[PDB]
């Protein structure tokens, strides 16, 4: 319901994705991001749910080598860091 505003990274990953806009709500940025990662493929099977992004932007967005998409509190917390409001 509240919109949320990217910054310029987060932004250029989302409409990398196919957004077309520039701010969000949050479903629209996770549903984005997902997309992203599906079409990067950085996510796999084996692995134990694992986005695996050290050689990606998105590593440097989220600042990590990896994450599972098991933890919601945490990817709203590495994506929150992303929001200028
Ligand atoms: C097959 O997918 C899973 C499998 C398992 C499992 N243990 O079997 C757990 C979890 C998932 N997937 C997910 O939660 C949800 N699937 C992820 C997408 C993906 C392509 C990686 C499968 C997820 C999503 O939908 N957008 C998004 C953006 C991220 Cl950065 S991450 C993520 C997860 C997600 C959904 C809703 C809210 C949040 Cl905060 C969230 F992080």
């Amino acid at each position: 319901e509240k919109l949320v505003q990217p910054t310029p990274l987060l932004l250029s990953l989302l409409k990398s994705a196919g957004a077309q806009k520039e701010t969000f709500t949050m479903k629209e940025v996770l549903y984005h991001l997902g997309q992203y990662i599906m079409a990067k493929q950085l996510y796999d099977e084996k692995q134990q749910h694992i986005v695996h992004c050290s050689n990606d932007p998105l590593g440097e967005l989220f600042g990590v080598q990896e994450f599972s998409v098991k933890e919601h509190r945490r990817i709203y917390a590495m994506i929150s860091r992303n929001l200028v409001s």
